[PDB]
DNA sequence: CGCGTACGTGCGTTTAAGCGGTGCTAGAGCTGTCTACGACCAATTGAGCGGCCTCGGCACCGGGATTCTCCAGGGCATCATAG
């Protein structure tokens, strides 16, 4: 679970926060043929060295092409960065980022890599 | 083969052409003279002609540069799809 070199404009200044179970860094692939879905997300949460000053990284694009990605800041708090990752991780998923450890494949929504 | 417009057809309106006359006069046409211009003619001579050289512009030949034609693609943007 590396940070991504390919975030440029963060590599190098800056680590990825976890918490035991609860990694706040994760990669995601939804293949399905038949619509012709191929597709990965990454997400990773970076905190600041001299202030409680975080940044929420997000990725995504048909496997191995970078595609596109967004940078959202939350230098305000990390609890913020918590809010934005696990919604966004219920809204992709269906699945609650408290209860991540049982994850069932919904059709059409991401799944991680083990 | 399709499409669109402009000319033919037909019909009604206007106006000067045609017609017929009258009248006027410019100039066409005729006639008579006479002169000067060209025919004519003979002699003369030089301008022009045939002949004869002759030199430089042109024909030819070759060779290279440029242009014209031509085709193959360098490269690169439209499009579908992703996320």
């Amino acid at each position: 679970a590396p940070v991504d070199p390919e975030c440029t404009a963060k590599v190098g200044k800056a680590h990825v926060y976890c918490e035991g179970n609860d990694v706040y860094d994760v990669m995601l692939n939804q293949t399905n043929l038949q619509f012709n879905n191929n597709k990965y997300y990454l997400i990773q949460l970076l905190e600041d060295d001299a202030q409680r000053n975080f940044s929420v990284w997000m990725r995504w694009g048909r496997v191995g092409k970078m595609g596109q990605h967004s940078l959202v800041a939350c230098s305000g708090n990390l609890n913020k960065a918590k809010e934005i990752f696990q919604k966004k991780f219920l809204d992709k998923t269906k699945n609650n980022w408290e209860d991540r450890e049982k994850f069932e494949k919904v059709p059409g929504k991401y799944d991680m890599l083990q």
